[PDB]
């Protein structure tokens, strides 16, 4: 475990401070162990300014050394802003700045269970693949076993039947494209590279294989880049109708088809962006919002109620439950579905119906506005980067 | 080999979809000239599916595509076909996604030593495919010397003669891309930096591409750049593009957002455009990206890559024998120009956003079967009607 900091500042072209500032930068770049990256870029807010980025890694939370770097800078005549990964609140929370920074997550995975010692070497084989994966790689393909493919077949066939009557129309619209273009079929588990390629061309979303569960912060921060972290292992042979883990069945049948819908793609990113630089408390509010929308969201189509939540679409059990009066439904409001508790090992007793993904996106944008944040942020699709705005 | 593409839509809940799918599966299995078939959600009509069929043939205007068409309409859809052809039987083909630029790699030194060294450097851009690292060149002592002679010479003219965008970005090239009179910067390094600035990318190029291919490349913010350097004895002016020209002339402007938008706009205009419109665009390209001037208050300065990389051109433009005009694409597009001497005539632009608008207005009349648009999120060409 390492703790990331980031220092930001600006300087005008033709400042006679620059030469001396470069000298200081060269010096720390060579003599500071914890400096990982120093970069300068055209400023994105003032035409005449340069922006400077320093990235540090420290092995301990809150290291005094960042203070020393700050003091030294603000003495070359520069005003420095510091972002840090910390449970403490001296600095605003750190975040990844460019899409390839998501590689910094590849080691941090949080999360028993169905103990069947045979699946074990798979998981390791499968999981090692994800910690080795880095941005720009093709996602490796997995020779799935007869057993696994058949688990997929059971889950797939039970699910595809309910989709017309239970799934929101974006799912039924996209799903046959997954068959035609991504090899979706009961007789074959689809490979993440193929799906990533399909999604990029639909909405610009893409996939990274993940070892397991990331922190809430890390996972939601990824969404801000339209990047979905997905697992490649499959649920145990005998849990087809409802599992705890997020197996590829949940990822491929639950999450993937909505991400090929533009509006949902935007709504999902909006949650991501909200998480960028968000406080820990707000990250928790957001993960609750994510649960009650992306994971177990309902939609209303005319007088009908149907499901878009990945947690619902991937479970033939939950598909039965939401359509009955055995659970209550409420309108989605982020300011409401935040102080709301939920079970994770049972069917949901309470769902939220979104009016549409466009309004959900707007509703989430306002939720974000309510967050104490030291700046605004904005996504740049051309540079695939986060731009900070004061 | 000549590429064709077949386009058509079909609404969700069609009677024909089932059958159509079977046929598509079959000709994919049973026609070798079929490179690719894919279907996408419609960017125009919500409940519709877009289909794309890519075909590749050895001879121009193959009769086999026409058979695919009729066979495809017996199954109940109206198809629009694009083609690489010197004829206008069909509208011109274009690459549709950035990886399709892969398809383009098919296309003063009497020194035998230099001709050898060119061959080597070249036998590498022909091997590059999208998604690769751009392989680095181990430049030569002499090559590194030539660069230094050109770099240091041009370094003293930039402050007084280049437009401000150049002076603004250059020290960032020095601080991030290793620009120096002492080493030649590598395209991979350059591409990464451009990407994080304006989303522009570099592909290495083996030689000269066609106008159409090269301009089509810009619609994806992809610049094709040579890696070889000019002969030792031609540092002041060479008629051919070399790496000094790419890196000292083209690269710095490509990091300016407004210029980057402007250049992409020219490429978008070129997507699917007729041969004679490609020609107009090509000339408009020459009088802006290559040899354009800008107005900065009382003075005229250079932003064209052809000028900025040639101390000889750089000295020329500021003199009174060289005529200066306000940039107007309807005036420029028709103007002849030399490619082996200094320019007798330059066009002066007010601002890259304006030049962008003008090019869009210019292009608006261009005849095409489809409305062309770029999606930055998906990095590809959306087609509309
Ligand atoms: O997925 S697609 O590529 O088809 C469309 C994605 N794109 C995302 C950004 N929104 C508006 C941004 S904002 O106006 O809310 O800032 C338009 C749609
Ligand atoms: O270069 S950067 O990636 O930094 C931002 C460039 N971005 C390109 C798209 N244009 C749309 C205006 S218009 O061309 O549609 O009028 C806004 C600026
Ligand atoms: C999103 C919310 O924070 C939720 O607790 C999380 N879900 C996921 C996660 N990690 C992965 N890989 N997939 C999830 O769905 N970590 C956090
Ligand atoms: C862009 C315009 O069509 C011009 O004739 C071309 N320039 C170039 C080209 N090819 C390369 N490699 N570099 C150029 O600058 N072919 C066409
Ligand atoms: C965390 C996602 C929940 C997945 C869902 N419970 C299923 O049965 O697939
Ligand atoms: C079109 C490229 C022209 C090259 C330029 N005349 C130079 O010497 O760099
Ligand atoms: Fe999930
Ligand atoms: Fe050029």
């Amino acid at each position: 475990q390492s703790y990331h900091s980031s220092i930001f500042f600006s300087i005008s072209k033709g400042s006679d401070k620059i030469g001396g500032l470069l000298e200081y930068l060269e010096i720390i770049k060579k003599h500071n162990i914890n400096i990982t990256r120093i970069e300068s870029r055209p400023s994105k807010t003032e035409k005449k300014d340069y922006d400077f980025f320093l990235d540090l890694e420290y092995p301990t939370e809150n290291n005094k050394e960042v203070e020393k770097v700050i003091k030294d800078l603000e003495e070359k005549g520069v005003k420095a802003t510091t972002l840090q990964e910390s449970s403490n609140q001296t600095y605003a929370p750190w975040f990844p700045r460019k899409i390839s920074d998501l590689d910094l997550f590849a080691n941090k995975v949080l999360e028993p269970g169905a103990s069947d010692p045979v699946y074990r070497e798979r998981r390791r084989e499968i999981a090692k693949i994800a910690s080795t994966y880095k941005h720009g790689d093709e996602i490796p393909r997995i020779d799935y076993t007869e057993e696994e493919i058949k688990t997929w077949g059971v889950v797939y066939n039970r699910l595809k039947e309910l989709f017309p009557t239970n799934a929101c129309h974006q799912h039924a619209y996209i799903f046959p494209l997954l068959e035609q273009n991504c090899g979706y079929s009961p007789d074959n588990i689809p490979q993440l590279q193929d799906i990533s390629n399909f999604l990029q061309e639909c909405t610009g979303w893409r996939i990274r294989p993940v070892q397991g569960l990331l922190s809430a912060r890390d996972f939601l921060n990824g969404l801000a880049f339209r990047v979905f972290h997905a697992t490649q292992y499959i649920r145990h042979p005998s849990v087809p109708l409802y599992t705890p883990e997020p197996d590829c069945c949940h990822e491929l049948l639950g999450h993937v088809p909505l991400l090929a819908d533009p509006d949902f793609a935007d709504f999902s990113q909006e949650i991501g962006l909200a998480s960028i630089g968000a406080s820990d408390e707000d990250i928790q509010l957001l993960s609750t919002c994510y649960w009650f929308t992306v994971e177990f969201g309902l939609c209303k189509e005319g007088d009908t109620i149907r499901a878009y939540g990945a947690g619902i679409l991937s479970s033939t059990g939950e598909m039965e439950h939401f359509l009955t009066d055995k659970a209550k439904k409420l309108p989605f409001n982020p300011f409401d579905a935040c102080n709301t508790e939920y079970p994770i090992t049972t069917f949901q007793p309470l769902y939220y119906v979104a009016e549409s993904f466009q309004k959900a996106k707007e509703q989430m944008r306002q939720f974000a506005d309510s967050f104490k944040k030291p700046f605004s942020i904005r996504y740049n699709p051309y540079t695939q980067s986060i731009e900070i705005l004061d």
